[PDB]
């Protein structure tokens, strides 16, 4: 993993080559 990028767990790499970060919307809450 020697990189400027490094993508560890979390980061899933497409095909194409772009990083997408667990950053997805969960459900969104409702406080109660």
């Amino acid at each position: 993993s020697v990189q400027i990028l490094r993508c560890p767990d979390g980061m899933q790499m497409l095909r194409s080559g772009q990083c997408v970060a667990t950053t997805e919307p969960p459900f969104d809450p409702d406080s109660y």
